[PDB]
Order: C-alpha cells, then sequence, then structure tokens
C-alpha cells in the first residue's frame, strides 16, 4: 500500500539533521587540534614527580582558558539535543566540575581532567550516531530500518579504532547518500582500513535501501 508521504517526512527529517550537522566533523577536529598536545603533555607528566608541573599547569589552561573548550563541546551538544536529549549533559557537567577542580593542583586531578575530555569526545561522536539511530528508527520502510541498525552498529566498532576518523568517514558518507553522490566503498587507509571498509560496505547496503524509497517517491 502507498505510504510515500511518510517516507518523503522520513527523508525530510533525515536531510534536515545532516545538513544542520555537516560541520560535526570539522568541529571536533578543531577540538583535537587544540587539546592534543595538551593532552599528551597530562598523560607524559603526571607521575607525581612535581619535575613537570608547569608544562601540566599550561596543559590545563588550554582546556579550561575562557571556558573556550567546553563551549565547543556545547556547540556540538545544541546540534544532538533536538534528537538525543540529556544524551551528553552528564559528561559535559562531568568535565566542566574537573576543571573547575584542577585549580587545586594534583596529579590526579589533571588525569582526570584529560581521562574525562577523552571520554567526552568519544561521547560527541556516539551522539551523532545515536541522533542518525532515533531519525532511521522513525523510517517506515522496513528494509531502510535493517540496514539503518547494520550502519549504527558498523559505526559504532569504528568509533572503538579512532572517533575523530570514524566520524569524519560518518559524516561524508551519510552526507553523500542524503546528497545523490554516489558512495565511494573502498578505504586507502594504511590504519583502520579494515574497519572502516566494513562501515563502507553497511553504509553502501543503506545507500541501496535509500535509493529504493527515493525511486517510490
Amino acid at each position: 500500500g502507498d505510504v510515500s508521504r511518510l517516507n518523503q517526512r522520513n527523508i525530510n527529517e533525515l536531510k534536515i539533521f545532516v545538513e544542520k550537522a555537516k560541520y560535526y566533523s570539522i568541529k571536533l577536529d578543531a577540538i583535537y587540534n587544540e587539546c592534543t598536545g595538551a593532552y599528551n603533555d597530562i598523560m607524559t607528566y603526571s607521575e607525581g614527580t612535581f619535575s613537570d608541573q608547569s608544562k601540566v599547569n599550561q596543559a590545563i589552561s588550554i582546556f579550561k582558558k575562557d571556558n573556550k573548550i567546553v563551549n565547543k563541546f556545547k556547540e556540538l551538544e545544541k546540534i544532538i539535543e533536538e534528537y538525543k536529549p540529556m544524551f551528553l549533559s552528564k559528561l559535559i557537567d562531568d568535565f566542566a566540575i574537573e576543571l573547575d577542580q584542577a585549580v587545586d593542583n594534583d596529579v590526579s586531578n589533571a588525569r582526570h581532567v584529560a581521562d574525562s575530555y577523552k571520554k567526552l569526545r568519544k561521547s560527541v561522536v556516539l551522539a551523532y550516531i545515536e541522533s542518525f539511530d532515533v531519525i532511521s528508527s522513525k523510517f517506515v520502510d522496513s528494509k531502510f530500518v535493517e540496514a539503518s541498525k547494520k550502519f549504527v552498529n558498523k559505526a559504532k566498532e569504528f568509533v572503538e579504532e579512532n572517533d575523530l576518523i570514524a566520524l569524519e568517514c560518518i559524516v561524508k558518507t551519510i552526507g553523500d547518500m542524503v546528497n545523490d553522490r554516489e558512495i565511494n566503498s573502498r578505504s586507502r587507509a594504511n590504519n583502520f582500513a579494515k574497519k572502516e571498509a566494513d562501515f563502507l560496505g553497511a553504509a553502501v547496503e543503506l545507500e541501496g535501501a535509500y535509493k529504493a524509497i527515493k525511486q517510490t517517491l
């Protein structure tokens, strides 16, 4: 029986999300580039020797100064909040609290800032996938829903290997599908090529289901 009207409403919701979230990977890269030195310094020099306390203090400053990094995470949260309300809220608060307490010089405290940052950045990537999951799950097309669950699973496995690389690939690939650009199914990576290709395989299946919907419209 014809469910064209429902399928067009589902496509509309997906296209809105993807276009609104299209800078998600660029914005997470900007956090990565500003914080990586500081994160690595905290991990290296947090061994209780105070030998490099000044380096740890400067690394904490990168994460804390002008609330800038916290606000970058809040900007990414504002994109997903419509779709996964309170997904990131707790982890953003836990980071904010650790940053406050890091004024107390301590090796543990700084390590907790670094750990809290790493956990929150991974959750920001997962929140993109969790938002796609919720949108996909409103589709009335069973073949699209089945392909979506597989895309979500392979997306989360890719994240386990590397959060930012997975997010970059997920954002470009779903972008290509909703803008009717043929998905490239091949990884040319020297790191994570197996997991990338597995995810691209699930994306090609989803593109097939999506195109089958579009040809009924």
